[PDB]
């Protein structure tokens, strides 16, 4: 399978909340990790939520069609600098 | 597969954000590149959204039905002047 590019909401801020969203792919299985060795999977949701953002982080995915995994497809949350 | 031709949002106030748009093919994968050889895919979405435009940008697509790419198809974000 081809990748199903991965996003998020924009810039979080420090200390909220936010999304990270798979493409659409209508045979697809979604996965998602918390590591780049694809060990760690956190989510099987095509729009997972991610918790309480403090600083940068980054999430992977890799969208399952009849059993073959695509590659790995990483995204980022960027956090919004600190309001002084 | 014919082409289904990409839109925008229209005028984007210098340094907002853009969307893109391709039309509805119902076999249809979509792949979006930035330059007009096709080699740099940025987006396998039927619309995606752009970032930080500052001045006019094209974008490409390329929508397969069956492994077959359709013709290339340019569209551009036009950027609004600079209020003084």
């Amino acid at each position: 399978p081809s990748t199903a590019s991965a996003g998020n909401n924009g810039p979080v801020c420090t200390g909220t909340d936010a999304s990270l969203s798979a493409g659409t792919v209508s045979g697809a299985s979604y996965a998602w990790y918390t590591d780049a060795g694809t060990s760690n999977q956190f989510s099987t949701l095509q729009n997972p939520t991610v918790n309480n953002l403090t600083n940068d982080s980054t999430f992977y995915l890799l969208v399952t069609v009849n059993g073959c995994p695509s590659a790995l497809d990483s995204t980022t949350v960027v956090v919004y600098p600190l309001t002084p």
